[PDB]
């Protein structure tokens, strides 16, 4: 014990960047008071037997550490330090060893094959090191082990086999390695296991067909490894278990059947594999359902009738498989289901009236389908909506009545689908939206004036619609619209001054529309505008001054309309403009030739217009084809089509 105090002692003398303030200032007078009180120390019968220096700022290695003097360690914690080297084996002499813990520290190499020397050890702790090389089999000697934590290393190897002779291990983690080669069956005989966490490793082969001898773990994590075969039937056996992950692996065939005997699993995440077949009915089996994701699979046929048994069923992912059929009804029944995703699959026929029964359902992802009919009533009602997505489907019906009042909603999608009617002004109660696309419908009438009274909205999309009428000047409210895109109507009359205030617009899309008379000459007050479209219009005059004032434009198309004058000199300071298209104009005059100062145009069209003269100093017109020059009265100095 004096001795003891020593070669402690010794030991913390071997300590580097330590601090007066550092916890181990108590290590003094040896002679007296070793076991009463120095950190960390505790004594029977006059001799350390606890040794716990966790998160003491200890910094050092454990090659001096005294293992002869201290022979009656059996709590050893010396995590969350700044340890560093490796475990030394003689680690392995503390007979008396029960809990071992050496976890948050910087320590390296392979962990000493003698620590299944330590017969009474109940707690092995090593995570959250840089570990590697394989672990070692005779850590299987350990049989009073009830856990293991490995987890956070860099391990290789396989899990050994011995590890099945552990049959008081509870928990066993190991999740983040590197660890390979398959899954040894042997697991199956961890009678006392309860948590498995093998999770984002290196693991290839099946999964063990035994594991449904594991008849007390509750939880299983495998997800993020490399096993490839199929689910087995046995997995149904694990009765206890409330979470079964397993997805990002390389797993095929079908999902069994024997699922729906998991009585208690209340998470179930397949997702990202290539998982095939049909969805068992008996899935809608398991009552205690609340978090079911098989999403990203290559799942066929219908999704079960059954599935409106599953009464705690809050989460369904089905995204991104072949699933086909009608939606059932009894797929959004939950009262709790709060998240339906169900985009990209093929399902058919029209959405069941089940969908916001309970007026719960918060995001509805249908995109990608072949959906049709009505929306459902209960839909329309539902007030609990956040984010609703159906683009690409063939959903109908009249817009204004087809959907409510919104206040919780934040995004919708209801573009490529038959929509008719008009937009009504209920869509402003959604005071929380940032998105409206409704791209390529069958929308008609006028945009409400409500619409611009969003200011919250960040992205609106009504293009490839019939939406018709003048646009207001009140346009201006919507201070942070980013993305706009009103192309493909027929709009009418003047472009609006007032989108001179939307700052915010980054993508600005007018085109193939009704405006007709100049642009706006105020319109350059978009600093953050690097695309503007208002191509194919009735626009008239000279091309205004105020568009060579925004800077970042990337993309400029003022082509199809009836632009004339000459091209701005002052065009220079878009020294950012890459694309620039002005094909099918009236304009005039010669290319400034001041054009050789833009850097970045590398597409330009100036074909079918009234110029003259010679081609300027830059890529694009030297790159230009036939078709991008032509059409011009007195093309280039040479009356060339290419090569100057
Ligand atoms: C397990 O890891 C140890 C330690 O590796 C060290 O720590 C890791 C977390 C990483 O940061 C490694 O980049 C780092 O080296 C491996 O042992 C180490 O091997 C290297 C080379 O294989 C040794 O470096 C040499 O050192 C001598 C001088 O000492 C030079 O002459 C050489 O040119 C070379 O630089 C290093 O000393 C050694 N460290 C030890 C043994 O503590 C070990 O190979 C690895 N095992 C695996 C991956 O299976
Ligand atoms: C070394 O010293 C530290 C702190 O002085 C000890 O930490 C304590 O460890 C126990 C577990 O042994 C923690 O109790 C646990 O609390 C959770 C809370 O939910 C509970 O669910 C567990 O069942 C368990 O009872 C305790 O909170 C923790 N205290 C602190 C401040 O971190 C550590 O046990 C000592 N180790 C040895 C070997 O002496
Ligand atoms: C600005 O918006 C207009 C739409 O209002 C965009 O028009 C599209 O431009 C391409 C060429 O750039 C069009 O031409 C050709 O169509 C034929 C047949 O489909 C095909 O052979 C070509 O490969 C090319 O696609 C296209 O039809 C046209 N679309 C419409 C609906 O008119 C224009 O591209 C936008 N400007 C920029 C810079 O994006
Ligand atoms: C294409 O433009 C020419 C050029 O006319 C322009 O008219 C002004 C707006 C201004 O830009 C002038 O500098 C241009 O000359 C049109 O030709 C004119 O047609 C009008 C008849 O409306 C006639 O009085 C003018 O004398 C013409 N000018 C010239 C130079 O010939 C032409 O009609 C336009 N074509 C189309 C299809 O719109
Ligand atoms: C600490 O370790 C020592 C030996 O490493 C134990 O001392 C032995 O105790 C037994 C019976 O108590 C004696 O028969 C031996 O002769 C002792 N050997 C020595 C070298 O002293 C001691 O009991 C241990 N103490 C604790 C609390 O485990
Ligand atoms: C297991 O599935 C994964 C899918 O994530 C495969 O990883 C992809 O492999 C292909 C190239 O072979 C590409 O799609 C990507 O480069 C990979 N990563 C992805 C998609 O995230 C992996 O190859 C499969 N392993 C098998 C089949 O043994
Ligand atoms: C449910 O919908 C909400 C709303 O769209 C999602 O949360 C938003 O996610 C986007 C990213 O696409 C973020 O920019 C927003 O800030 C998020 N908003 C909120 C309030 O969280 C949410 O991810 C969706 N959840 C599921 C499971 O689909
Ligand atoms: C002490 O801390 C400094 C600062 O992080 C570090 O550079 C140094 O390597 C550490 N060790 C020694 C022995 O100085
Ligand atoms: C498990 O323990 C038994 C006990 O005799 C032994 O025969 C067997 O080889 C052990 N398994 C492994 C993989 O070492």
């Amino acid at each position: 014990t004096v001795s003891e105090a020593n070669a402690l002692l010794k030991w913390k003398s071997t300590f580097t960047n330590q601090t007066s303030s550092s916890k181990l200032s108590s290590w003094v007078n040896p002679n007296t008071s070793f076991c009463r009180s120095w950190y960390g120390v505790s004594c029977v019968r006059n001799s350390i037997i606890r040794l716990n220096l966790t998160n003491t700022d200890i910094e050092g290695t454990f090659q001096d550490f005294p293992f002869s003097a201290l022979p009656n360690l059996s709590y050893v914690d010396l995590s969350m330090n700044r340890f560093s080297g490796t475990i030394p084996p003689q680690f392995g002499d503390f007979s008396k060893l029960i809990y071992f813990d050496l976890s948050i520290n910087q320590l390296v190499g392979e962990i000493p094959s003698e620590l299944g020397k330590l017969s009474n050890l109940e707690t092995l702790h090593l995570v959250e090191n840089k570990l590697n090389g394989s672990i070692p089999s005779e850590i299987g000697r350990l049989t009073k082990l009830h856990e293991i934590a490995l987890y956070d290393n860099l391990l290789t190897g396989p899990i050994p086999s011995s590890f099945g002779n552990l049959t008081n291990l509870a928990n066993l983690y190991l999740f983040i390695n590197s660890l390979s080669g398959p899954i040894p069956p042997e697991l199956g005989n961890l009678s006392s296991l309860a948590e498995l966490c093998l999770d984002r490793n290196k693991l290839t082969g099946q999964i063990p067909s035994s594991f449904g001898k594991l008849k007390n773990v509750t939880l299983l994590n495998m997800f993020e490894n490399n096993l490839t075969g199929e689910i087995p039937p046995e997995i149904g056996d694990m009765s206890a278990l409330d979470t079964l992950s397993l997805h990002t692996n390389n797993l095929t065939g079908s999902i069994p059947s024997s699922l729906g005997n998991l009585k208690n699993l209340a998470i179930l995440h397949l997702y990202l594999n290539k998982l095939t077949g049909s969805i068992p009915e008996e899935l809608g089996d398991m009552e205690t359902m609340i978090d079911l994701e098989i999403s990203e699979n290559k799942l066929t046929g219908p999704v079960p009738g059954s599935f409106g048994k599953l009464t705690k069923l809050e989460w369904l992912f089905l995204r991104d498989n072949h699933l086909s059929g009608p939606i059932p009804p009894g797929i959004a029944n939950s009262s709790v289901l709060t998240v339906l995703q169900l985009d990209t699959n093929n399902f058919t026929g029209v959405l069941p009236e089940t969908i916001c029964r309970s007026g719960k359902l918060e995001n509805l992802t249908l995109d990608d389908n072949l959906l049709s009919g009505p929306i459902p009533i209960s839909l329309t009602n539902c007030k609990s909506l956040i984010r609703a997505r159906f683009k690409g489907n063939s959903f109908s019906g009249d817009i204004s009545e087809s959907f409510g009042e919104y206040p919780n909603l934040n995004f919708i999608d209801l573009s490529n689908n038959k929509f008719r009617g008009q937009i009504s002004p209920k869509w402003e109660k959604s005071r929380k939206l940032v998105a409206f696309i409704a791209t390529d419908n069958n929308i008609t009438g006028p945009i409400p004036p409500e619409i611009w009274n969003m200011t919250q909205l960040n992205q609106l999309d009504l293009s490839s619609n019939n939406i018709s009428g003048e646009l207001p000047e009140t346009i201006s409210k919507l201070t942070r619209v980013s993305k706009l895109q009103l192309n493909g109507n027929q709009l009418s009359g003047r472009i609006p001054s007032g989108i001179r205030s939307l700052a915010n617009l980054e993508y600005l899309d007018l085109s193939s529309n009704r405006f007709s008379f100049q642009i706006p000459a105020t319109l350059d007050s978009l600093p953050r505008l690097y695309y503007m479209n208002l191509s194919r219009n009735d626009l008239d005059q000279n091309i205004p001054m105020g568009l060579t004032k925004l800077s970042q434009l990337q993309t400029l198309d003022l082509s199809h309309n009836n632009l004339d004058g000459e091209i701005p000199s002052q065009f220079t300071s878009l020294q950012n403009l890459e694309k620039l298209y002005l094909q099918h104009n009236n304009l005039s005059g010669p290319i400034p030739s001041s054009f050789s100062e833009m850097k970045s145009l590398t597409h330009v069209d100036v074909s079918h217009n009234n110029l003259e003269g010679p081609i300027p100093d830059n890529a694009a017109f030297k790159n230009a084809r036939p078709d991008a020059l032509e059409g011009n009265r007195d093309l280039c100095g040479s009356n060339t089509t290419q090569g100057l």
